[PDB]
């Protein structure tokens, strides 16, 4: 048993809810929250900028030190940093940016990072401002992640569409 509430069970291990990941994280304080990041860990907008704003920019300060030491992430890669006031840990995961010409087949690689964590709160990767279709993103997730993933979908129209079109 875990503390995630009102989630709609989609498969053995994938759950979905119409919720803002920032508000979900603040309420649940999960072991792992996933950030949909970029290779530079530049959290200006979207999930990244919203989580970072919720940390009062502490996520960005920590991220800048990480990059100065280690250099950029790979598209499809990840790093574990602090969850600040939102979670124990933040798993920063880079899905492909299809508006940058980045291989959509790297989205599966992005979601493989989730398998290193038994339970995660996560958004849909590569959709929204990375240009890919949310319906496709949810499909890749279900077919790749084997650990227990709680998906917070911010847009109600999309959530209703993701559920209604789920095979
Ligand atoms: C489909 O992928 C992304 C997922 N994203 C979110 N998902 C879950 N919770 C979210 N809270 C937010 C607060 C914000 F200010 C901005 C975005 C979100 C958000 C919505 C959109 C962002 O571009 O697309």
């Amino acid at each position: 048993v875990n503390s995630f509430s009102g989630y709609l069970k989609l498969t053995d291990n994938v759950y979905i809810k119409n919720a803002d990941i920032v508000e979900e994280a603040k309420k649940v304080k999960p072991t792992v929250v996933v950030n949909a990041a970029n290779v530079y860990l530049k959290h200006g907008g979207g999930v990244a900028g919203a989580l970072n704003k919720a940390t009062n920019n502490a996520m960005q300060v920590e991220s800048d030190d990480y990059i100065a030491t280690n250099g950029p992430l790979k598209v499809g890669g990840s790093c574990v940093l602090s969850g600040h006031n939102l979670a124990k840990h933040c798993l920063h995961v880079v899905g492909p940016n299809v508006n940058k010409g980045e291989d959509i087949q790297l989205l599966k690689s992005a979601y493989e990072n989730f398998n290193q964590h038994e339970v995660l709160l996560a958004p849909l990767l590569s959709a929204g401002i990375f240009g890919a279709d949310p319906i496709h993103s949810l499909r890749v997730c279900v077919d790749t992640v084997r650990t227990n993933v709680y998906l917070a979908v911010f847009d109600k129209n999309l959530y209703d569409k993701l559920v209604s079109s789920f095979l």
